[PDB]
């Protein structure tokens, strides 16, 4: 299982500083949706330039014009781009076409999807590399939020998947046991007084 | 009925040039989702600065962290921001809270929703100023695409709504008859060799 850092910050400066401190402990560096909307595609280019041998994940969360959004993100340096599972099949298909053209990949973010396992199988057929069993910050804030719902969906999906939903060192084992290909950590890393140590500790928990 | 131009061009330079040519004929200037992801929030600020006398619509298509995305868009100069209807109710609520705090508004984009009429009523009950009966570019590219489906949903929901999806001079009358408070024109304007003339014609079609 790989470790992915979700840089859900608001400036390129902040993203670069964080990436510099945790890069050595992660396999994938994600530029969050708010970060991309804040700075534009240049943040993707800057991070890839500073970490050329790391997998750069652009969380576009594309909802329409799949081929176009995927293409511009890939051209900007992204190795992986996200398209929402809620998007039309043709939108996901378009993003996949762009991914094939660049020998890169599309990750379908299943955030907000009620039938995650079912949708996962459907988008896998469209060409997604893997799907993200994702619970956003607003969903995580709801009382009673349980990470096991995402893990259960991932197991039933039978599609390569990543898990994003407030993952911490304590839950890394459960995420890996569910068969996740990637464990995503956001707040556990950027919200810590010592981001570098947080990333290192998350990495150490991986079997 | 008001006229909104959806500037989905990919550069701030091109967006400002287009805005300057059509501002006189429109009530709302929209910065499209791909444009915001390409250039970042700076494009919202640049457009509002050049057109303080126009309602600036930031098509964020927020899917998570409703309050956060609404906040940064409003801070950048947007008067209205979009949140996806497929987002969690709490995400829409978060955006609505930010809008209330800034004395601005949230528009819920119903793109990709099968039963737009029902969701329209649900999100209006969450505080949306109005909903956008929206059909994306990928959906419109499918043979047989019909605009009347969006109008039907708008008429049925009985909630303030706008229409976006291939709107042209020929369909303006139908959009207005359906009761739309705003008609959104994208390609009909920015795809024209003469955007000014295109916008002028669209405006002339409004009763
Ligand atoms: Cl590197
Ligand atoms: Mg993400
Ligand atoms: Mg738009």
């Amino acid at each position: 299982m790989k470790l992915q850092v979700a840089i859900d910050l608001l400036s390129t400066e902040a993203a670069l500083e964080l990436a510099g401190k945790v890069a050595e402990y992660v396999d994938i560096i994600e530029l969050g949706t708010p970060l991309i909307k804040a700075e534009g595609l240049s943040v993707i280019t800057a991070v890839k330039k500073a970490h050329p041998d790391k997998i750069v994940f652009a969380d576009m969360k594309t909802m329409d014009a799949g081929e176009l959004e995927a293409d511009i993100a890939f051209k900007a340096g992204a190795d992986l781009v996200t398209v929402l599972g809620s998007a039309d099949d043709s939108t996901i298909a378009g993003a996949v076409k762009a991914a094939q053209a660049h020998n890169k990949g599309v990750v379908v973010d299943l955030i907000g999807i009620e039938d995650k396992a079912t949708r996962a199988q459907e988008v896998r057929a469209l060409g997604a590399k893997f799907v993200e069993m994702h619970a956003g910050l607003d969903e995580q804030a709801k009382p009673g939020f349980d990470l096991n719902g995402l893990l259960a969906a991932g197991e039933k999906a039978r599609v390569p998947f990543s898990v994003a939903g407030g993952v911490k060192v304590a839950t890394i084992p459960a995420v890996q046991k569910a068969g996740a290909e990637v464990a995503v950590a956001g707040g556990a890393i950027y919200g810590a007084a010592d981001p570098a140590a947080a990333a290192k500790e998350l990495r150490a928990a991986i079997a």
